[PDB]
Formats: C-alpha cells, structure tokens, sequence
C-alpha cells in the first residue's frame, strides 16, 4: 500500500487526532492508502518546511500558511505545481489569490481553510458601561469612545481593562497591524509587490491609532508583553472586555464551559473589525495544502488534496478547527447558520484582505515580529518615554530592510 505523510500546524485542540477523524471516509474507501499526520508548531513550521524543500526530508504533503505560499513554491523543484489539475471552480475566488505566485499564472498550493481576526466583546460588561455593541463599535471613533467606557469597569468583582491585545513573539505581531493599516488608507506593499510602502502618511496613521490606544490607557499594557496564546487565555478567563481574535478560540472557550465550569462563552458575542476612515478592511488570513516535489506518490497524495477540498471534508474539519471553508457548497450546511461563524464568514468575504502573495513575503514576516514589536517597547516605554518619532523611525527602519529582501526576486 501507500503511506501518505503529512505536516499540519496546530489547527485544532488535538490536532493528529482530529485530522485524522475528518480522513476517515478516505480511507475507508481507499484501503490500499494511509495517512500519517504529524504536527509542526507554527513558530518552527516556517524554518522547518523550507528546510525540507531544500533537502528532500520531507513529507509528502504539508499545510503552508496563506502568507508562506508564494515563498515555498518559488523555491525552484520544491514544490509540485497544481496548475490545472485541481478543478478551481468549487472554491471561493478569492481564496486563491494566495494560492498563486503573484506575477504568474502558476498555482502551487490548494487553499484548504481561511481564518479573519474579529472583536470579541462582553456582553456583561456592555451592559454595565451603557455601551450597545450593535452601534457602538461600528466605526474607529466610536469604538475608541466605547473602550473608554469599558476600561476599569467592574463585573462580578472584577475590574476590566477595555481592550486585550498581543504584542510579541508570534506571526500575529503584523497580522493585528494588518487592518488597521488598510483601515486607514494604507498598505504594505505597491500594487506590484516589489516595493514597501507602509511608512505612508496613512499606513502611520493607522499604527499611530491602534498603537496609542495602550497609550491612552485603553489597551492593557502589560498584555502586549505577551503572545497571542497568552492573551486568548487570559480573555477566556474574563481578563477584558474586548478583543481581536480569531474563530478558533471558540473552541477553547467551549471547552472550558464543558470541562471547568467557566461560562465565559455564554457571555461574549462577536462583532466585525471597526469601520475605518478608508471603508472597512479586514485580514484575511488562513492554510493552503501543498506536495512536495520530492514526494514518491503524487497521484496518491493529489487524490487525498482533493478529498481535502470536498464538500463534507471542508464541513468536517471547519466544525473542530473552527477555521472557514475555502468551498463554496460547503456553507449549505446547517452548521453555518451558527450566528458567531457569521460574522468571520461576512466579514472574510465583504471586506477581507490578503497580503500580495510574493516570494519575499514570508522572509518579511520574520522581520515584522521583530522590528514592529518595537513599537510596543516604545509604547510601553521601557527605554524612554513614549514618542510617536520613535515609532516612526522604527516603521522606517523595517521598511528598508523589507526592500532589500523584495529587491532580491
Ligand atoms: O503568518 C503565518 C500564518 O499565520 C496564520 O495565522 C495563524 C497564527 O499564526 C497562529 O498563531 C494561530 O495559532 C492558533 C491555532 O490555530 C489554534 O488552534 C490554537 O488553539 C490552541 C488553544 O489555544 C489551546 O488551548 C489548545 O490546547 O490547543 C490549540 C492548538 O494548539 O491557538 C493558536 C493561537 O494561540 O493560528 C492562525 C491561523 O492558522 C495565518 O492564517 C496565515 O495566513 C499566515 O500565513
């Protein structure tokens, strides 16, 4: 038979368990294949699977982040090219847009799962603040006007801080940028993809915006010290009134009722992304699926890609992982009327936004967590008083280096 191995990153509470219900049908039905999943956590996974490109140690299969494809399939021989042979039509459009080399018609990956950041409120503490979260979050200015109200109010005891964000060691550093930026009328790169432009008059005045929220005392300060697994937990724990999260925290939460008695979720709704002064943006992130060049059971792996895509497998994994469908059929299903998936699907689909999908892109990520985590020290002030020049010099400190790199394609 064929032993088909795949890498995942952590997508769901037990991830090699969980994946392996969803390929059940497969292989029932092909019993002559077998599936293999092993996790690779998303701080490595980077480093890890462009390791195996290079060397041939590889899986045959291996989830790639949206914003990591362009990267893997530009190195030359690294990756299978999927052109025409998977049948594009069953996928929401724009979910391919990272699957594609940005300034070719070549596909490399098969998009698998999207994924959006929305707000996360209390409903309890709304309540206590005067604060409707159906009208009051609706904009930058009313949101802002809205933390104001929530920050230091006390629920059952405890005393909140407004808004809960991270700030360091993790990928999200740029992604919770990310909206903000677009929001503001900015963004990251020229239409080509070849240059930075986020040291823009727009794209500063959306980091300035977000950024000095925690120096209004709005944001908990002592969070951006943290990582966004930290902050989840904390929010969970009814740590803050609000927070930008993705859906997969769902899952915890839910557990957490089920397994500690904690009825945080039946206390929290979820809302789309601010409106800024640009329209409304949001990130668009989310998994595609590649094969390896060096893979010996292509035709076998291609047929598990496939079965990845159908309608019930896009279901399946979508009810663990909390992550959305990249398959149009799929959302006939009575799970999506849930009211909280909802909104990361309208949202997603209305208004979110992906990074242009260039070679360089997941090299800029690394330096993104480096050099606008930054800003927060400036913010938290941990070498001098706050100063918004410093925040400016750090964007364009991190600019020049993200050109040296996209100079290099
Ligand atoms: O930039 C690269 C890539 O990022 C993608 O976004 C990723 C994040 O990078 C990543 O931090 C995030 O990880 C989640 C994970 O999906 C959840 O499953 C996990 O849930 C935990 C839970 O907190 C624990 O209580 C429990 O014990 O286990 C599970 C899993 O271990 O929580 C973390 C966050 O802390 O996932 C994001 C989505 O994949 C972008 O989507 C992509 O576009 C980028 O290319």
């Amino acid at each position: 038979s064929v032993k088909l191995t795949m890498w995942i990153m952590p997508n769901s509470d037990t991830p090699d368990q969980d994946l392996l219900k969803v390929v059940k049908p497969f292989t029932d039905a092909n019993p002559h294949i077998t599936v293999e999943p092993t996790v690779v956590d998303w701080s490595a996974a980077l480093t890890k699977i462009t390791a195996a490109a290079t060397s041939g140690e590889a899986p045959d299969i291996t989830q790639v982040g949206s914003t990591w494809t362009a990267a893997i399939g530009a190195m030359e021989g690294a990756l299978v090219e999927l052109t025409g042979k998977i049948d594009t039509s069953a996928f929401v459009e724009s979910t391919l847009q990272s699957a594609y080399i940005k300034g070719t018609d070549k596909m490399f990956g098969m998009p698998w799962f999207t994924e959006t950041r929305a707000l996360f409120y209390r409903k309890d503490a709304c309540e206590k603040a005067g604060v409707n979260p159906e009208t009051d979050f609706a904009t930058w200015d009313k949101f802002k006007d809205a933390l104001k109200k929530l920050n230091g109010i006390e629920v059952d005891g405890k005393k909140l801080a407004a808004l809960g964000m991270p700030g360091k060691n993790d990928w999200n550093v740029v992604h919770n940028f990310s909206w903000w930026i677009y929001g503001a009328g900015g963004d990251f790169v020229n239409e080509e993809g070849t240059q930075a432009t986020f040291s823009s008059e727009n794209a500063l005045k959306g980091i300035k915006f977000y950024s000095e929220l925690a120096v209004e005392g709005l944001m908990d300060e002592p969070s951006l010290e943290k990582n966004t697994s930290d902050i989840e937990s904390a929010f969970g724990d009814g740590a803050y009134a609000t927070a930008f999260m993705g859906p997969w925290v769902i899952s915890s939460y839910t557990k957490n009722k089920e397994e500690n008695g904690n009825d945080l979720i039946d206390k929290i709704g979820v809302t789309m992304v601010p409106e800024g002064p640009a329209g409304r943006y949001a990130f668009m992130g989310g998994s595609n699926l590649v094969i390896f060049n060096s893979s010996k059971n292509k035709d076998e792996a291609l047929e598990l890609l496939k079965f990845f895509a159908s309608k019930e497998a896009q279901v399946e994994y979508s009810k663990v992982s909390k992550m959305l469908p990249v398959v149009k059929a799929a959302y006939e299903d009575p799970y999506f009327e849930d009211s909280l998936m909802k909104v990361f699907k309208e949202q997603v689909d209305k208004y979110g936004k992906h990074y242009a999908s260039v070679p360089g892109w997941a090299s800029a990520e690394v330096i993104f967590s480096e050099g606008l985590s930054k800003i927060w020290d400036n913010v938290m002030e941990v070498d001098g008083a706050y100063s918004y020049d410093k925040t400016v010099q750090i964007v364009k400190d991190v600019e020049s280096q993200i050109n040296q790199i996209l100079q290099e394609t």
